[PDB]
């Protein structure tokens, strides 16, 4: 007597585990048990991945409905699970995608200022440094901070909140509504700031009093911050931060990207490609009886969509596990995921995670593990794969 | 087909695993694999613990043995393991003692004072607030800089060695030697400070230039310092963290303490008892064929001392996994270990935990966890099990 497979298989973010694959060959949509005790379809297959992420009938927005089977708890009101169909609605889409481009004048250039700026500290201080508490979240911190148009000062308390903000809980959390409620009235008052001119938070303070947005809600404006830098903060210090896990273990690639910076783009989007990030399927849930693969998935029931699922899938990416700067389908990985939920900051974390590495690859070309592999510590019952620290030598 | 037993089984420290008292039942002394391969015995009677760590010839100097079957890497010089024989047979066994105790002039009130502060910089802040970074550990690196005789604004940079000192690794550390020898530098340093004439330090200092202790050598007056802050760090934070987690999550006794503190003694002797903090069993060497149990231990083999095993024995501690305030044999446990390497440091442990909760129970009476206990991140391959952020609200 053995139970239903449990999700998420390991919370380590530096190798996959050989149960992927043969999952993926045996069984690309599969019964699992979530931390809830819920049940749902956990789907593996590129080609299965991509048949959900494109269908809408599989449901972000009805995963928060009261009585749903769960991945886990509510970290948000529930209606700011549809934060990006909210943005639509009230017409700012434009606006908010327009504001996160790492196109801004001045935005690249200091990026690069602060990642060289964070690493000279470490090089000055001496090592071992930890380039996640150190380098990648502290890189993320500012960028979004800059991003948002909000005080660099502002940053870390609003920061805080995430290793709450993101965890994937059985059970609802009463930090993450403590956090939430004052990470709101902090963007609130941003909003009434008549400082903040530029940024995401600059423009939406804007539209705020125009008479074409009138009634739009002070709380969707609030909200719209304090989604767009959690989620960016957390995806992007999440990736760098394993990203560079990934380079460090190849020292060969290490090098190449060191002799020729051209091929980061190229390094970055495979790093994207291979990154095991998303500590958890992402959830869909059914509003129509749906055929997938071999499952007809019924009306309500949860699926969970495995991006290194999709993304070391051979069929798609063949010899998946390597780092391979000519393949001819670079960008097809589903890191981003796919469809109506298309990450809207995809160019802004490219920009962050090239720029981090060009920055570190140049500082720091001697690079490498301070600490034995196994003695990273990954973090348990979170939305994302990291370790808690990264030590590094050079 | 099934592999040996690993050891550790969990690195939770909230709970004991059911299966101790299984084993502790079927096999008190029986064979397992540890995380370097090496084969071990591990001991979980009150008995036959006991009667290892008052056997000598389980020796924990010869664990450094090149060649020796290991729990783990060793993270300072081999010669560094015999420390506490190297102070006695130094002549300093008397004076390290006396600097340690709780009772100087002025310590205790120091503790208070300092627990008092961190509270109200954490009430002033806002639930939520981190018990472990931002109260137990700093309480512990403050009690140690104080004992030490050292600057205050010293002790954040060698606490922060700790996350890598007192790893349990397969492999050699590289990390651990560059912080071990700049720790050794500065406290030879601290040697050579005139301004140094408290504490430890301070005492160690006169000593050094004392006739009767001319061919002592500098090594070893550094390593005391160095060891003893580690040791004693490491190990107050970590007991007074999970501590505090088996306080908060018996209301009851957080509220009879909280009405009657001077059960705070009895409570700590309890809490020490119960107390999961020990990542590893105790690991010694035998020197000699021995009898333990049914096992006849092979000279070279090595012997993993599981103290929960001891503490939790219901043939010497009845209803083992209650915290009761009136049993009849209180001290007898072996959360200090026993007989040769018995904590030097016990009764500043004791204070330490002591004043910490008394402390905590006065400025927050009403507090409880943030987050549902199954959320907090447990330190991974490490010699204390710890959870690497206490969220709590009050
Ligand atoms: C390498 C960095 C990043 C990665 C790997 C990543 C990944 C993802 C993925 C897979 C999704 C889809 C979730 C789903 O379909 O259920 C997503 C959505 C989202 N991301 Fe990103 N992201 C990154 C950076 C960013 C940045 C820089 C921002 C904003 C500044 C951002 C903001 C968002 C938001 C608001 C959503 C929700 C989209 C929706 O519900 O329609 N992400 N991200
Ligand atoms: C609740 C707090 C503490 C606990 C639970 C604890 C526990 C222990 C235990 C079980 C041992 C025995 C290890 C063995 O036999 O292999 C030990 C040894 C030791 N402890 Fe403590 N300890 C605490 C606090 C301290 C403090 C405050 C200090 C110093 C200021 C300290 C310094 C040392 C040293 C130097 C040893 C090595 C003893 C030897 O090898 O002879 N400990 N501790």
């Amino acid at each position: 007597a053995t139970v239903l497979l449990e999700v998420p298989f390991s919370a380590r973010g530096d190798r996959i585990p050989d149960a992927v694959a043969e999952l993926r060959t045996r069984e690309p949509i599969r019964k699992v048990r979530t931390i809830t005790g819920a049940e749902a379809w956990l789907v593996s297959s590129y080609a299965l991945c991509t048949q959900v992420l494109e269908d809408r009938r599989f449901s972000m927005k009805e995963t928060a409905a009261a009585g749903a089977p769960r991945l886990n708890a509510l970290t948000v009101p529930p209606e700011v699970v549809n934060n990006m169909g909210n943005i639509a609605d009230a017409g700012l889409r434009k606006a908010v995608m327009k504001a996160i481009t790492p196109k801004a004048p001045g935005l690249e250039q200091f990026l690069r200022d602060t990642a060289n700026s964070l690493l000279d500290n470490l090089i000055t201080e001496g090592a071992p440094a930890d380039l996640r508490n150190d380098f990648a979240d502290p890189l993320a911190t500012a960028l979004h901070c800059k991003v948002l148009g909000i005080p660099q000062e502002d940053g870390p308390k609003l920061f805080r909140s995430l290793s709450i903000a993101f965890m994937s809980s059985a059970d609802p959390i009463p930090a993450a509504k403590i956090n939430w409620d004052r990470d709101i009235e902090y963007m609130a008052g941003i909003l009434e700031n008549p400082n903040i001119t530029t940024g995401l938070m600059g423009e939406l303070s804007r539209l705020r009093k125009d008479p074409a947005y009138s009634h739009v809600s002070d709380e969707l404006f609030a909200t719209i911050g304090v989604t767009f830098f959690g989620a960016g903060v957390i995806a992007t210090g999440s990736f760098l931060t394993t990203a560079l896990i990934s380079l460090i273990q190849r020292p060969q690639l290490r090098n190449l990207l060191h002799e020729k910076p051209e091929l980061i783009p190229a390094g970055v989007e495979e790093l994207l490609r291979i990154n095991l990030s998303f500590a958890d399927g992402l959830p869909r849930l059914a509003t129509a009886d749906i055929q997938v693969g071999d499952v007809l998935v019924r009306k309500g029931e949860l699926v969970l969509v495995l991006l290194e699922g999709a993304n070391f899938d051979p069929e798609h990416f063949p010899n998946p596990g390597s780092i391979e700067l000519d393949r001819p389908n670079p960008t097809s990985h589903l890191a981003f995921g796919r469809g109506q939920h298309f990450c809207p900051g995809s160019a802004l974390g490219r920009r962050h995670a090239q720029i981090g590495i060009e920055a570190l690859l140049k500082k720091m070309p001697g690079v490498d593990l301070a600490v034995p592999i196994d003695q990273l510590v990954w973090r348990t019952r979170f939305q994302r794969r990291i370790p808690e620290r990264l030590p590094v030598l050079w």
